[PDB]
């Protein structure tokens, strides 16, 4: 039972704490300035949007 995946506010989220959402799905942003979280709020959600089918590119 997953129910929603990106449900976690991937945007208001903090910086030191979202580094786990990106650095683990295989995402390495680096500089998560106060202007990036919004950016990575979706970049990582593509790899965290409750997937969809059964393939990974």
């Amino acid at each position: 039972r997953q129910e929603d995946k990106d449900d976690l506010d991937v945007t208001e989220l903090t910086n030191e704490d979202l580094l786990d959402q990106l650095v683990k799905y295989g995402v390495n942003p680096g500089p998560i300035v106060g202007t990036t979280r919004k950016l990575y709020e979706k970049k990582l959600l593509k790899l965290r949007e409750q997937g969809t089918e059964s393939r990974s590119s």
